[PDB]
DNA sequence: GCTATGAGTGGCCCCTGTGGAGAGAAGCCTGTCC
DNA sequence: GGGGCCACTCATAGC
RNA sequence: GGACAGGCUUCUCUCCACAGGUUUUAGAGCUAGAAAUAGCAAGUUAAAAUAAGGCUAGUCCGUUAUCAACUUGAAAAAGUGGCACCGAGUCGGUGCUU
């Protein structure tokens, strides 16, 4: 008798529940064979459990770091090119100069040439540093002076300019000598410069340096006169935030101003210093974060001026001037991609010739057009119905016609005397299109009634059905082409359809003017110069969903018509796109079926990866599938009858749906009208322009920045910045409310912090005005008020985010269809899939209601059994709905079961080698060198490697000064950086670490969260080489859970008042349960936790607060289970008492433990005794 | 009489800010079809 | 959030 | 249940760039004092690296994803574990079979 059974499943981002039930809703228990060398040959367990694993992580960090690596490599390349140019002349004056520069980072002892880099001797080096305190002084000297300087100084200037060439955010040239705004923008870049020089930036920096010196001297004198006691603190203590820290220490400028402001108020004669302090300009450094606004053209001008001045003495400079200028100016275009030779998975460049690509010959080697085409196409989707065909651009003329005709396909018109609404003829539709769609960018119902029915067809009153106040489709591309070309018959000619489609595709693909001009040069014979130039400026983005071959490429074998041909006119049928593709009277459906490529199916891994979502949900799907397969294997390979899955999606109010559906432009108009401001009056704007986030945020700001009281400029939004109210490190939120447009320097000044208190105070009134305007969300107000609320907190950083609930939805039906594919595969006599297994979807509301109605509450903070219980309830509810005392008793018995299978999936750690910060030199063996030849003692380096996994080693170690051999048995941690060498040859790596006579056969691969068992059932999981985590699970009787739930929401119960009072009475009567809960926690702790100090602290705190109100008792006790929870220990707050985490910092006890390897469900076990291995 | 050492406990530390270009998916809301 | 690290203290083992 | 059409919201992938920060070294510290130390002077810049490196030698690649254990496998992958009943503190006992 094949016992009928069903499987229930719950899927989350971190948990996967599984449950097996019979038709009587009982959970069967089976005896399972146990492998290994232990005595326990057979173990009985129940068929219920849940799997826990680490969350998946996105690739954003990897992409960012790859981009950074590429930037560093290319910058090094540019420096190498400059050195290549200079080598011939530099060798004649100083052969060792470049070696001195290259090895300058090394200590004195390891340097081969003389220690002073610039001149190799003390006198000239000192003289140079005295004459030129900053490199910008040297730059100005070279720009203005007309005398021949040393070549080495010229090299330093050129290299410094190249290595910090600045941004390319502005196109074209920005040299004032349109001129008025040019000079204004230059004054914006650099402020106040009286003398006319070709290097204004250097003059500005020198002026800043001199202001620094004068203010430093004045402050020194004032402090020494008035505050003698605090002089040493300000000028000697590097640990504080004073001037010493601002210079020698890591103190930021903001902290320096914060530390220095109160002292300035305490002294006289500090007025101007305070005024400059209000402008963030006192004692300001030169190399600062404000320089990010400097355009590269300024450095280009300075470079060109210096080269022009010195080219009269060194001919090679004059010959190579253009090369040097291009080195600064050249960059690889974004559509080109990396210049890889085929060996890179991220690259797509097509190379014309096998020469080495250089900045001087880039044009001759790289096919810009083909590269751009490949870049655009490889990310677009293929047509679903025609897999081998690319989709058309969303602005295609043919696609727009298709949309218009499809919308007009089902329009029904009712006139006087007509009994039923009527379909439009092909002639009628063509006339309507010609009369209105080619004349108006948007067509409304009123416009149609006035212009076509009443004027042309002469119908006085007409009733229109199926269209609401306007037709969705619009011929905007046609209007733009009519505006530009101004030749209507050229647009109307069908022989130009190929040419027009090619034009539209060209305009969609490319954004560089040069490429567009190059491609249109073939068609320049048909249009004048002005028309050709105008077309170069039009741009389109986006793509459609159907291919040209689908709409007007394939023809019906019987009539010769395409789908578009049918849509234009099909007689009384008036069949739409869906009807035509589902029409059995045409060959189109046969073409669809034939085009279905029965190609090599994606593997389970690949099929899961091809879904759209976070890779975490992909990992969840893969784990669920393997769980299902193993469960099927357990029951004798008999397929289950039913599978139940759960999603936690919660529906939303409709009126919110329509108010979102309203275009943002209308709601901005309403907000401005409530305000009454004239910003839209001065600058009217259209919704498709609001489609860009930049201009939309600018309008939301109403031209006024939240952070600084300053007027935004419409033409400067590109240079402007948007910064998140909450930094990305604390929490990731790209929502519009978190996004706020801000002045650039103000943004870059405020980093990794919430807005400061005083800015909030000064802009609070304006923020309330905005909130009354409703242009701002209350959530964004909450973000702006974090300083009042207390800033960032640990609790807000980690929590169950809403985004996981989004990840759960229809990706859950995706895993459902994946299971459907495998479970039902047999085809019947008619080649129809035989659905032997049903896929069931139920919403979490049903199960939550079942729980609330029948007192089966769940409290997540107690243990991990809740996932398994939810899966069991899902299965029960699904089976019941497709299909009382005995069932309810069975449910209560199941929910009270003490044995539940909880398994933590073992994972090999990967990722970064260690912490990214570099620490100063010190005498410790735990530092790792940044380079092969750089001694960590003399150079410092990285710290705290992340252990990939641990291995058990039995060998002998030469210990003591006597070098005597001693048999040892311990855990050795393999770093990720050493993983390759260890896996290449374990024996060699172990010998290198100092182990001798290693028994290779005893090596056991122990990944993270590996499980060990001890006496009395105490369990531990291997967290790393030297730290463990709690591995046991607390089983609590259900009545205590129910009592705790009731007490927790004592004043928050959601039920009938009589039921609320009954539950209150039940809570009052069973108050003695609290002591039982405490005693059970105490017993569990004394047995498996071993936290005697923490347990005594908790117990003492309990009796002290024994008289507190019951609800607070419940809130505190629920927090108390964090002591006994699975995983790493965590700190928690019990009333006002704080308990530190108890960390198990020694792993010696598990060397004599019983190692357990658990299957993906844990039903199979393999136990190995470690006491018998490596016996002394 | 001195030293090496294992063992534990308490507290602190964790690289960052952005600009531009494109593509895609998924939730809702309206209308039409299978 | 959580593993790593260092200063500090003590208790014991061996000589 | 699915697809196209219009509006809004949220997130994912790829590329091109900028500004920093950190680290070592160079920028003769002076005076009195054996030294401990005290006083004074100065403080802004610079070079190089920015995951160890790898061979496929590119102006490329190196932090995503995958993985219980045993056998066959380079890997992917394939195979490897009785049942029924009475019970229940992390699972026990009871009866048949290999």
């Amino acid at each position: 008798m094949d016992k009928k059974y069903s499987i229930g499943l719950d899927i989350g981002t971190n948990s996967v529940g599984w449950a097996v039930i019979t038709d009587e809703y009982k959970v069967p228990s089976k005896k399972f064979k146990v492998l290994g060398n232990t005595d326990r040959h057979s173990i009985k367990k129940n068929l219920i459990g849940a799997l826990l694993f680490d969350s998946g992580e996105t690739a954003e960090a990897t992409r960012l770091k790859r981009t950074a690596r590429r930037r560093y490599t290319r910058r090094k390349n540019r420096i190498c090119y400059l050195q290549e140019i200079f080598s011939n002349e530099m060798a004649k004056v100083d052969d060792s100069f470049f070696h001195r520069l290259e090895e300058s980072f090394l200590v004195e002892e390891d340097k081969k040439h003389e220690r002073h880099p610039i001149f190799g001797n003390i006198v000239d080096e000192v003289a140079y540093h005295e004459k030129y305190p900053t490199i910008y002084h040297l730059r100005k000297k070279l720009v203005d002076s007309t005398d021949k300087a040393d070549l080495r100084l010229i090299y330093l200037a050129l290299a410094h300019m190249i290595k910090f060439r600045g941004h390319f955010l502005i196109e074209g040239d920005l040299n004032p000598d349109k001129n008025l705004s040019d000079a204004i923008l230059l004054s914006d870049i650099l402020r106040v410069n009286t003398e006319i020089t070709k290097a204004p930036l250097s003059a500005s920096m020198i002026k800043r340096y001199d202001e620094h010196h004068q203010d430093l001297t004045l402050l020194k004198a004032l402090v020494r006169q008035q505050l003698p006691e605090k002089y040493k603190e300000i000028f000697f203590d590097q640990s504080k935030n004073g001037y010493a820290g601002y210079i020698d220490g890591g103190a930021s400028q903001e902290e320096f101003y914060k530390f220095i402001k109160p002292i300035l108020e305490k002294m006289d004669g500090t007025e101007e210093l305070l005024v400059k302090l209000n402008r963030e300009d006192l004692l300001r450094k030169q190399r600062t974060f404000d320089n990010g606004s400097i355009p590269h053209q300024i450095h280009l001008g300075e470079l060109h001026a210096i080269l022009r001045r010195q080219e009269d003495f060194y001919p090679f400079l004059k010959d190579n001037r253009e090369k040097i200028e291009k080195i600064l100016t050249f960059r690889i275009p974004y559509y080109v991609g990396p210049l890889a030779r085929g060996n890179s998975r991220f690259a797509w460049m097509t190379r014309k010739s096998e020469e080495t690509i250089t900045p001087w010959n880039f044009e001759e080697v790289v096919d810009k057009g083909a590269s751009a085409q490949s870049f655009i196409e490889r990310m677009t989707n293929f047509d679903k119905n025609l897999p081998n065909e690319k989709v058309l651009p969303k602005h295609s003329l043919l696609y727009e016609y298709f949309t218009v005709y499809n919308e007009l396909t089902k329009v029904k018109y009712v006139t006087e005397g007509m009994r039923k609404p009527a379909f439009l003829s092909g002639e009628q539709k063509k006339a309507i299109v010609d009369l209105l769609f080619k004349t108006n960018r948007k067509v409304t119902v009123k416009q149609l009634k006035e212009d076509y029915f009443k004027k042309i067809e002469c119908f006085d009153s007409v009733e229109i059905s199926g269209v609401e106040d306007r037709f969705n489709a619009s011929l905007g591309t046609y209007h733009d082409l009519l505006k530009i070309i101004k030749d209507k018959d050229f647009l109307d000619n069908e022989e130009n359809e190929d040419i027009l489609e090619d034009i539209v595709l060209t305009l969609t693909l490319f954004e560089d003017r040069e490429m567009i001009e190059e491609r249109l040069k073939t068609y320049a014979h048909l249009f004048d110069d002005k028309v050709m130039k105008q077309l170069k400026r039009r741009r389109y983005t986006g793509w459609g969903r159907l291919s040209r071959k689908l709409i007007n490429g394939i023809r019906d074998k019987q009539s010769g018509k395409t789908i578009l041909d049918f849509l234009k006119s099909d007689g009384f049928a008036n069949r739409n796109f869906m009807q035509l593709i589902h029409d059995d009277s045409l060959t189109f459906k046969e073409d669809i079926q034939k085009a279905q490529v029965s190609g090599q199916g994606d593997s389970l891994h690949e099929h899961i990866a091809n879904l759209a979502g976070s890779p975490a949900i992909k990992k969840g799907i893969l784990q669920t599938v393997k769980v299902v397969d193993e469960l099927v294997k357990v029951m004798g390979r008999h397929k289950p009858e039913n599978i139940v899955i759960e999603m936690a999606r919660e529906n939303q109010t409709t009126q919110k749906g329509q108010k979102n559906s309203r275009e943002r432009m209308k709601r901005i108009e309403e907000g401005i009208k409530e305000l009454g401001s004239q910003i839209l009056k001065e600058h009217p704007v259209e919704n498709t322009q609001l489609q860009n986030e930049k201009l939309y945020l600018y309008y939301l700001q109403n031209g006024r920045d939240m952070y600084v009281d300053q007027e935004l400029d419409i033409n400067r939004l590109s240079d402007y910045d948007v910064d998140h109210i909450v930094p990305q490190s604390f929490l990731k939120d790209d929502s519009i409310d978190n996004k706020v447009l801000t002045r650039s320097d103000k943004n870059r000044g405020k980093s990794d912090n919430v807005p400061s208190e005083e800015v909030v105070k000064k802009m609070k009134n304006y923020w309330r005005q905005l909130l009354n305007a409703k242009l701002i969300t209350q959530r964004k107000f909450d973000n702006l008020t974090k300083a009042e609320r207390g800033g960032l907190s640990e609790l807000d950083k980690a929590g169950f985010i809403k985004r996981q609930l989004v990840e759960t939805r229809q990706i859950t039906k995706h895993v459902a269809q994946i299971l459907d594919s495998r479970m039902n595969t047999k085809y019947d006599e008619n080649d129809k899939l035989i659905r032997e297994v049903k896929v069931i979807t139920l919403k979490s509301k049903l199960v939550s209601d079942f729980r609330k109605d029948f007192q089966f509450y769940k409290v997540r903070e107690i243990n991990n059994y809740h996932h398994a219980h939810d899966a069991y309830l899902n299965a029960v509810v699904g089976t019941a709905l497709i299909k009382k005392g005995r069932d309810f008793a069975t449910v209560r018995k199941v929910l009270s079961m003490p044995q539940v299978n909880i398994v933590k999936k073992t994972e090999v750690q990967t990722g970064g080698f260690s912490k990214e910060s570099i620490l100063p030199k010190r005498n410790s063996d735990k530092l790792i060198a940044r380079k092969k030849d750089w001694d960590p003692k003399k150079y410092g380096g990285f710290d705290s490697p992340t252990v990939a996994y641990s291995v058990l080693v039995v060998a002998k170690v030469e210990k003591g000064k006597s070098k005597k051999l001693k048999s040892v048995k311990e855990l050795l941690g393999i770093t990720i950086m050493e993983r390759s060498s260890f896996e290449k040859n374990p024996i060699d790596f172990l010998e290198a670490k100092g182990y001798k006579e290693v028994k290779k056969d005893l090596i056991i691969k122990l990944p993270k969260y590996s499980l060990f068992e001890l006496e009395n059932g105490r369990k531990r999981m291997l967290a790393s080489a030297g730290e463990l985590q709690k591995g046991n699970e607390l089983a609590l009787p259900s009545k205590y859970v129910n009592f705790l739930y009731l007490a927790s929401h004592y004043e928050k119960l959601k039920g009938s008042p009589e039921d609320n009072e009954q539950k209150q009475l039940f809570v009052e009567q069973h108050k003695h349960y609290l002591d039982e809960i405490i005693e059970q926690i105490s017993e569990f702790s004394k047995r498996v936790i071993l936290a005697d100090a923490n347990l005594d602290k908790v117990l003492s705190a309990y009796n002290k607060h024994r008289d507190k109100p019951i609800r607070e008792q419940a809130e505190n006790i629920i927090h108390l289970f964090t002591l006994t929870n699975l995983g790493a220990p965590a700190a928690f707050k019990y009333f006002d008492t704080t308990i530190d985490r108890k960390r198990y910092t020694s792993t010696k006890e598990v060397l004599d433990a019983t190692l357990i390897h658990q299957s993906i469900t844990g039903l199979y076990e393999t136990r190995i005794d470690l006491s018998q291995l490596g016996g002394d």
